[PDB]
RNA sequence: AUGAGGAUUACCCAUG
RNA sequence: AUGAGGAUUACCCAUG
RNA sequence: AUGAGGAUUACCCAU
């Protein structure tokens, strides 16, 4: 194959898509980032090793820009206050097969899926009620 | 309302499909299994505290298991061969709008979109490349 | 431009063939895993580094699996019924130019040619005789 | 039947072709030596031995120099400027049939072939990227 | 795309142009190397890091070789007299935008462009007066 | 000669070009600066200097303002959220001819030429991939 | 609070 | 993190 | 750094 390239991160339908494309291999570590400053792009690594001798792990980092209000390319502090921090870590035992990994990564994508309870909740600020 | 819901975490098309329900929310963490004996059920839970005095963590958790039939001291048990393991951590600021938040969640549903660099990396047991 | 990419390792016409592609880059350790259960792939590693002042040294290692099924206690996992493991390592001073370089490059492939000496009596669980 | 025989170890074409002949059998070590002086020849070992119960083990050890003339007090000797060092070693189980032996082989010479990323890296002095 | 390409580093009108290839990404460090032995190789090594909590500093280092032949030993070598050495560390805020950065190598090219002050001293072996 | 003179810094051919012209030469340090408050200036320092016996070291700075959302003539904070620096340091043998010098002088252009790796990776706020 | 830190996964480890 | 600090250059030195 | 040293194969072992 060679999967490493763009794609679209946030849909909004054609119209106002957020497109994130490769910008770092440093270390077998992936790196795709909208085209921002580095302080107010979306930001997506992802890296595997096998964890232990049972199994191997991907760990995949996101980082969100807060929208509201912000003022793009300006300098915006603190830091903190205008991003968000997503940290995954699959880990997957060295037995399972490429059948058993696309279940893994439809599990993923129905936890998420639209109107699913988790992703209503964080798209509410909202716990489960 | 009330988003504490069941919901369809692995969509087989109807025919096969893995879903999960409301079990357990004791201790501020609400918990999903699906309809299988404890031991072999896949299960999601979630929770969200506020960790800084400016931020709010979820905390999500999915177990997909590999359901075998074993056989101790002569007798079968359902047990699962293995577990796979997602844990996500999202640390959202509070200065955080609800359109900010949905912003989030589209990110998370376009990192696991089929054909997409990551899930395609899971899927065939590889890295990026 | 990479040469860390999906490649061929083993041959079988255009049916077996044994593919392995990239999985971690980690430490100047390249690392490719043939898909489906790790437990059951392929794996090749290699790197280089400056072993001495006027020599570099590479070192690859190339993991050859027998591919079985373990059942125990009537739950039976994809393994490796043993393994083959092959460790080479290739020491160049750094006087050596890219002729001098494909000049050892079709050292190594003459000495496991097909019909020569070498291979054919390992390929017949054989020695020199 | 014999294989202790000589063989070419690099092939160009059917001209500068690097032909290697027996030299010696010792201790379980077979020697093949390029002809000519001994001090600018290619050199190829190989052994077998039963490196524990369930494996045998085997040592090859190429040799390729850099001819060159040495020349100290107005007295010429044809030597090697240096040399490019290769020691392998392949573990086979006893398990291993004739078919295991010959995937192992095809492995081999994969992963030497023509354009492949070791071979291709090695020939221009580099490394993986 | 990638941009881990070959470039031409020392242009000499097409002919005798020193052009030099990507040669190694072990630990997050490109490197790129000419077409020579490793000895008298023209190399160039690029690397980026977040240095602070809002910055990033790349480190880019350049080497020219003045190539020469030594006898050692009575034997003769190509080896390097000696070698210019150009380190540079570029640091730029996280909040710089792509725009901004442009900017930034745009002022480096203007920097070293013939007949500007800078790359006059430096041609002609004099400071600044 | 008398190399100290005012020179284009940024090339928007002709129309929004910035021009830095000497403004200092304390202790043998060249300084040129743009028309701007010292905060928001592009600043360029040379000098050169017997590093050791063997070389000859020139310390070149360059200091490029963050532009988008700048105020000019404002009070911007913090110092290190508005401005990048460089930092290069140029090391050449005593044994260096002029001719020797030229060349050290294209390579450097040449690494920083419009449209190859380094220069591109820098003004898309991306590392090598 | 961090960790391309580990897990048998609502638990354990290291450093702010 | 700095250094018109040094190098044999992906290494070493001094001070925040 | 070598070991016709061992390997559950980027570990372990004498020199």
């Amino acid at each position: 194959a060679s999967n490493f390239t763009q794609f679209v991160l946030v849909d909004n339908g054609g119209t106002g898509d957020v497109t994130v494309a490769p910008s770092n291999f440093a270390n077998g570590v992936a790196e795709w980032i909208s085209s921002n400053s580095r302080s107010q792009a979306y930001k997506v690594t992802c890296s595997v090793r096998q964890s232990s001798a049972q199994n191997r792990k991907y760990t995949i980092k996101v980082e969100v820009p807060k929208v509201a209000t912000q003022t793009v390319g300006g300098v915006e502090l603190p830091v903190a206050a205008w991003r968000s921090y997503l940290s995954m870590e699959l880990t997957i035992p060295i037995f399972a097969t490429n059948s058993d990994c696309e279940l893994i990564v439809k599990a993923m994508q129905g936890l998420l899926k639209d109107g699913n309870p988790i992703p209503s909740a964080i798209a509410a600020n909202s716990g489960i009620y």
